[PDB]
């Protein structure tokens, strides 16, 4: 019944529930005489570490998806700015549209699991040194072109 | 400060992999700064020529 990575963690964790619910009547069908409950906490223990691993393994896969997928969502943008296409007067504001749009496009993208608000928020703040860089190029040629045409 | 980085002990067997993932996400902010030092430069030639 899971697939990973699982859109909520809330979905993950209903199918964890019915399934060690399940289980648990399965024990309690084939048990007798456990004292102290020893087996029954034995099986608990190792139930919550099934639900710790699976719930782990949620967060990855979700992180390495949304990794992926916004490297091939911005990856052009990316190439973009390496050319030079932003180096021009206004540039950072064609930088910063295109930047919306693509985060608009990864929004879109099905399947990205509970990581992608922070993936992308963690790839956002990655990316402001380059923002700004592009901001002062803009400011410098901008200038450059103002003092030539007062000049 | 890379080599700073080297210097430091107790990185583990992940501090090559680390850094060089580190490096290749500033290769934009240093593209940026490439961009802006080449259009200063060259403002700075025209209004010497002029």
């Amino acid at each position: 019944k899971v697939q990973l990575p699982t859109e909520s963690l809330q979905e993950l964790l209903d199918l964890h529930r019915d399934s060690e619910r399940e289980a648990i009547e399965v024990f309690i069908r084939s048990s007798f005489k456990d004292v102290d409950h020893l087996f029954q906490k034995e099986l608990a223990a190792q139930l919550e570490k099934k639900r710790d691993d699976f719930c782990k393994q949620n967060q990855e896969a979700s992180s390495d998806r949304c990794s992926g997928l916004l490297q091939v969502i911005f990856s052009p943008l990316e190439e973009e700015v390496k050319a030079g296409i932003y180096s021009k007067p206004g540039g950072y504001r064609l930088f910063v549209q295109k930047l919306q749009d693509l985060k608009k496009k990864y929004y879109e993208e099905p399947r990205k699991g509970i990581q992608a608000e922070e993936i992308l928020q963690t790839y956002l703040k990655s990316k402001e040194s380059m923002t700004d860089a592009i901001l002062q190029t803009d400011q410098t040629l901008t200038e450059k072109e103002k003092e030539i045409e007062v000049e």
